[PDB]
């Protein structure tokens, strides 16, 4: 089983229980998740006392591993305001301890490529866009909006003209990482579907042999309660539903072994179709704050957990 969906829980704020919340969420095995008598079973459900290298080691070291080999991995990201998704994703980026995915991600590859001998050229290309209104936007060059997807000699879709730089080192990835952010359209989140692009290419020498392994790191919109029409929140609802509902018909289409997997059913999965197919390995990562408060919003994420795959 190369498609995974697994849920993190958190723990409290010392203010969540100042104010007085009652821990309402209750653990079965190693992947169920019960929420007031109802069960909800994924591929892994990491409890609020598990470590940020845990987190890593089951949801992505594999992932990391074989993009090291020249295959293809995606790691999507959903999860409510202050769900605890930036400290899963990121984290205290300077601390070795509590240091989320991304950091663990890149220090894994450059210290590979520092174990490797030289006769294995390697390059590292980072790329940057979000999907926000259905419009590919390029986060490294802000005058690149309104990307076209094309398809190639064998096929593939592709992004016309993002742009890819060369990195060298983890603290130029998560600069580009900042930058990238930072050129977003505007913890409260935007409303768009960001995707951050890793390519470690190799050739090793004398056999010319070239290997392209892409690794997506998605940063999915959730899906909110509504809120008192107002300025573009509607348009941005309307998209970021319709763009979950299509990724969720392909993850499931693709867990189950589907001949007519949709991809062209959004922008999103046509971008990813070649990384998510050819039994290549995603994992959605769903964070959850287990607090009474955010009741519904749990609820929702760990229905959209569900409605991902099977």
């Amino acid at each position: 089983s190369n498609i995974k969906v697994m849920c993190r829980f958190r723990p409290l704020n010392e203010s969540e229980v100042n104010r007085g919340d009652k821990y309402i969420a209750k653990f079965q095995g190693e992947d169920t998740v019960v929420i007031a008598s109802k069960p909800y079973a994924f591929d892994r459900v990491f409890q609020s006392s598990t470590s940020q290298e845990q987190v890593y080691n089951d949801a992505a070291k594999k992932i990391v591993k074989d993009v090291l080999e020249g295959y293809n991995g995606t790691i999507f990201a959903y999860g409510q305001t202050s769900s605890g998704k930036t400290h899963t994703m990121e984290g205290k980026l300077h601390d070795p301890e509590g240091m989320g995915i991304i950091p663990r991600i890149v220090q894994d590859i450059f210290n590979y490529i520092y174990s490797m001998d030289e006769n294995l050229e390697f390059h590292i290309k980072v790329s940057y866009f979000e999907i926000y209104l259905d419009k590919i936007r390029d986060l490294l060059d802000v005058s690149k909006t309104n990307l076209s997807v094309h398809e190639d000699k064998n096929r593939v879709p592709y992004v016309k003209g993002a742009t890819e730089r060369f990195v060298s080192s983890p603290d130029e990835v998560m600069d580009t990482i900042d930058e990238g952010k930072s050129n977003r359209h505007v913890e409260h989140s935007s409303r768009s579907h960001s995707i951050f692009l890793i390519n470690v290419k190799q050739e090793n020498t004398q056999t010319e042999q070239k290997l392209s392994g892409k690794l997506y790191l998605v940063d999915l919109a959730a899906s909110e309660k509504v809120s008192k029409a107002e300025g573009a929140v509607l348009d941005e609802a309307k998209n970021i539903n319709k763009s979950l509902s299509a990724l969720g018909n392909v993850i499931s289409a693709l867990a189950e072994g589907s001949t007519y997997v949709p991809y062209r059913d959004s922008k999103m999965t046509r971008i990813l179709q070649d990384s998510l197919g050819g039994n290549a390995r995603t994992t959605i990562v769903i964070c959850c704050s287990p607090s009474s408060y955010n009741e519904s919003e749990t609820k929702s994420t760990l229905l959209f957990g569900q409605r991902a795959k099977t």
